[PDB]
Order: C-alpha cells, then sequence, then structure tokens
C-alpha cells in the first residue's frame, strides 16, 4: 500500500475558512505552507486539525528554532524558484534541509528540471543530483522527516509524472534503503487542478500534490482518495 498521503499548498481569510469547513473522509496529512508575514495569522485561523502550517525557505539556525518554537514543524525548502531565480545551489537546499530536521522540522524538500533540461533528455541526471546532494547532509534515520515533491519546472501527462516519481524512489531504494524507498512521501508538484489531480494520484507512485493556496486546493485533497 502508499505511505499516507499529503496534500501541500504553497481572499486567504476566505481560503482558510473553506478549508475550515471541509470534511476530509480519509487519511492526508494537509498543509498550508505561507510566507514569514503572514504565517500568525494563517495559524490563527486554520484550525482543521488534519492541517499543519509549514513556513518556507528560512535557513536560519535563530530562525528555525523560533519557528519551531513558534509551533511550527514543517518547512518547505528547495522550491523551484529558490535556485533558478534566488540561486540556491543543490548543496544550499541540501543544508538547509539537514538544518531543519536537525531542529525538529519535517521537510518538503523540492527537486526538479528545468525545460532545457527536460528537453534535452537530462531529467534523470540533473533531478537525482539534487536529491544526491541533499541524501548527503542526512542521514537514514532522517528520512522519517523528509518528503520529496518533484516539481516539473519545465512546465506533463500522468505517464511523464509517474516516470519521474519513478525514478526518483528507484534511486531513494538503491541508495539510502528499500524500506526507506517504501515510506516516503513522494509529492507531485507540478501544475494540478480537480481534473487531474485523481488521475495523477492514481500514478503507482505519487503520494500527494505540492500545490497552489487556492480554493480548488479541496479537490487536490480529495484527489488524494
Amino acid at each position: 500500500s502508499k505511505p499516507q498521503p499529503i496534500a501541500a499548498a504553497n481572499s486567504l481569510s476566505e481560503l482558510i475558512d473553506l478549508f475550515n469547513s471541509t470534511s476530509i473522509n480519509h487519511d492526508v496529512q494537509c498543509v498550508v505552507a505561507s510566507t514569514f508575514v503572514h504565517l500568525a495569522m494563517t495559524k490563527e485561523r486554520l484550525s482543521h486539525p488534519k492541517f499543519v502550517i509549514a513556513a518556507q525557505n528560512a535557513g536560519n539556525a535563530d530562525a528555525l528554532a523560533s519557528l519551531k518554537d513558534f509551533g511550527v514543524n514543517w518547512i518547505v525548502l528547495g522550491h523551484s524558484e529558490r535556485r533558478w531565480y534566488y540561486g540556491e545551489t543543490n548543496e544550499i537546499v541540501a543544508d538547509k534541509v539537514a538544518a531543519a530536521v536537525a531542529s525538529g522540522f519535517m521537510v518538503i524538500a523540492c527537486i526538479g528540471e528545468t525545460l532545457q533540461e527536460r528537453e534535452s533528455g537530462r531529467t534523470a541526471v540533473v533531478v537525482l543530483t539534487q536529491i544526491a546532494a541533499i541524501a548527503k547532509k542526512l542521514k537514514k534515520a532522517d528520512w522519517a522527516k523528509v518528503v520529496i515533491a518533484y516539481e516539473p519546472v519545465w512546465a506533463a501527462t500522468p505517464q511523464q509524472a509517474q516516470e519521474a516519481h519513478a525514478l526518483i524512489r528507484s534511486w531513494v531504494s538503491s541508495k539510502i534503503g528499500a524500506d526507506v524507498a517504501g515510506e516516503l512521501r513522494i509529492l507531485y508538484g507540478g501544475s494540478v487542478n480537480g481534473k487531474n489531480a485523481r488521475t495523477l494520484y492514481q500514478q503507482r507512485d505519487v503520494n500527494g500534490f505540492l500545490a497552489g493556496l487556492k480554493p480548488e486546493f479541496v479537490d487536490i485533497i480529495k484527489a488524494t482518495q
């Protein structure tokens, strides 16, 4: 069977009212990741116990310490623009991930290739090098706290997403262990809506979504069964 799925989202007050009133029938960890300045409000307002608040991109020991102290236990790291715009390298993201885990966080670590990388058939070498860097700073036991989001930056069909996710899980199995591989949530972080979410989740190696904080996130949740 699949590990517990994750639905994570990366005007606002209307969105949280909506999430709060939503009945979610099945086992699924929901995550609302927000920017620093909206954190307190989101935390005051979001009360659905199947949801947790995540920080984003924090990389400083003291910052992580305060978030944790503030009751934030999740963080999202390495999201696409962090790498292609802000210049966070494979190693910078790796160190952020290791720092967060050491501070008691559950980490959604993002990886993904650009259009130029996908077009040239270098998806595998790129994606695996990104996670290899992440793995280098983590111990096997740390993987209990880790979640991988695959982001088709280059954008996708369920078959394409399945192939990407499957290639990630094979590298994990062989380099980290089959037991880690089996428990690891690998989320699909490409474009998704209420039409293809359900289709995508059906894929053997998709364990959820890293999608947009948007009214239709609710359908993304339902897509995880």
